[PDB]
């Protein structure tokens, strides 16, 4: 429950600073709570035709399901009314260190240490488990939607695709979400996010998802046809290969649940957990340029 | 003005709107002439891609049906920061043809308006096609009107696709509704085979958009529409009110197999496009709309 009629103007409450990206629909600004100076991420979306119900939906999911440490917390919603085509500001917790895509991009050799991948993946999985118990599928798990705070906390964003008129990036999409001759009605199940989580792990390991060198339309054709993607390097632990294999089961019917993957030795057994939190924290401060 | 450029925009153009893929109203420094400027954050590797794509650019003159592409500029930022790519084009004050059908009762345009607009799109396309260029994104949002009811095609360097190869939005599939069956990869088309006739399918979808306010399959999830476009027979107009000539035009554009689709020149001779007796009155009817909405 949320009505656009009750929603106040953001003037004096929140102000925009600089653009830090975009979502499914609308630009994402680094915002500031006027009275305290506290940073907040502001999603500014134009309320138009069809988008009126699409943006309204994101508000209800963000409001009700962001009450977990691994999901960026919903603060509030506002409408900066323009002549009778308005602008909606969706305010949530700011994640200072940026996306995990940005992390691997700003790392020597565009790869992260295996124990960093283990920590990040578990945090994605924990946020996913919370959504899945609440009968919610994220539907857009990718490094761009996995953000870090200044204190190396991992948080999930964007309920823009969650269960518009544009098809986004295909590389993190599970085979079953792509419609083809033997799969006409797609078939989104919660396990679709686990495939996406595995592709995000290859992204942390190699700096890019598998098939990144393909035209997006060609990758969309290949994902359901190709065998499960594999890590290029042999350096990785047997536990990491097994985790990737676990996430990337082609047929979602034999793919493990979020709960099963949370018990995977790669996720479950993390002895250097405290040190990687320090290492990661140190790395985000090191990126001072 | 050089079209094989990458120079800094200082002294040539400037943003006469808020600083910050969004498009801002700009102007030529020396003349004060209005322009449309697209601004994108580009990486160091992305600027190299731009250099190569500038080498791939085809040459073509100004045309009354193409909002003139002026060039590519780079606005610098400190060393190690994301510079911004500038793509400059002729300004079209009255907005898109989608805006035109949205600001019309019952979200439909008069058949003679559809005939005039389609012919203008076709004329701009013929100019690009004769110069070995595919527009690749013919849709109502990319067909603009000037203050004087002139129809112009959006061009931010269509011969190299500079606004579609850089930025985060470059790896996205995009909206599927105006896509021709051959541009969508499927079982019998494992490779997206783009051709000049792909714009002609888009032209038929833009005509249904002018007629119904939305493209066919608009009610479908974009992923489902992408699966249906190559599988479904050619889309058709819902209403039976339309002239036989209009149905034939739609049918002409929307030939499923592009190998069997007519050329821009053939479609320019179609009775729906060729025979326009109320052309003068339509140019007045459209000019009247621009003025009525200018308040
Ligand atoms: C909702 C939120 C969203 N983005 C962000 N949400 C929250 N915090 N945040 C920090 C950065 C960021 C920091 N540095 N660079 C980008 C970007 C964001 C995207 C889509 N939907
Ligand atoms: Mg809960
Ligand atoms: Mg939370």
């Amino acid at each position: 429950d949320i009505d656009l009629s009750s929603l106040r103007d953001p003037a004096g409450i929140f102000e925009l600073v600089e653009v830090v990206g975009n979502g499914t629909y609308g630009q994402v600004y680094k915002g500031r709570h006027v009275k305290t100076g506290q940073l907040a991420a502001i999603k500014v979306m134009d309320v138009t035709e069809d988008e009126e119900e699409e943006i309204k939906l994101e508000i209800n999911m963000l409001k009700k399901y962001s009450h977990h440490r691994n999901i960026a917390t919903y603060y509030g919603a506002f409408i900066k009314k323009s002549p009778p085509d308005d602008q909606l500001w969706l305010v949530m917790e700011f994640c200072g260190a940026g996306s995990i895509t940005d992390l691997v991009k700003n790392t020597k050799g565009n790869t992260l240490k295996e124990d960093w991948i283990a920590y990040i993946s578990r945090e994605i999985l924990r946020g996913l488990a919370h959504l899945h118990i609440h009968h919610v599928i994220h539907r857009d798990i990718k490094g761009q939607n996995v953000l870090l705070t200044e204190n190396a906390e991992v948080k999930l964003v964007d309920f823009g695709v969650s269960a518009n008129t544009f098809i986004g990036t295909p590389y993190w999409m599970a085979p079953e979400v792509i419609a083809c001759d033997e799969n006409p009605d797609a078939t989104y199940d919660y396990r679709s996010d686990l495939w996406s989580c595995g592709i995000t792990a290859i992204e942390m390991a190699e700096g890019a998802p598998p098939l990144c060198d393909m035209h997006p339309m060609r990758a969309l054709f290949l994902i359901p046809r190709n065998p499960p993607p594999r890590l290029k390097s042999k350096k990785w632990s047997k536990k990491f290969f097994s985790f990737i294999e676990g996430c990337l089961v082609k047929n979602y019917m034999q793919r493990p649940s979020t709960e099963q993957l949370l018990k995977h030795p790669f996720i479950r057994d993390q002895p250097n957990e405290r040190q990687v939190r320090i290492q990661l924290k140190d790395h985000i401060d090191r990126t001072r340029k």
